[PDB]
């Protein structure tokens, strides 16, 4: 979202930096599993590593939220 949850929304977020609710360069995201150091995790990077039971969800690279795997998320 990064709307009301612009700086964090809930403290249980990766970067949770207020610079994301500001026009400060360097911070692109504060929320989502695909957000690392307030930066979008590069496409191809998993936001969820599989382990037999789980399946690998891959980040879109330009999205902080973990995109649903089209091959059964």
């Amino acid at each position: 979202e990064a709307g009301e949850e612009c700086d964090c929304g809930t403290p249980g977020n990766p970067c949770c930096d207020a610079a994301t609710c500001k026009l400060r360069p360097g911070a692109q995201c504060a929320e989502g599993l695909c957000c690392d150091q307030c930066r979008f995790m590069k496409e191809g990077t998993v936001c969820r590593r599989a382990r037999g039971d789980d399946m690998d969800d891959y980040c879109n690279g330009i999205s902080a939220g973990c995109p649903r795997n089209p091959f059964h998320a």
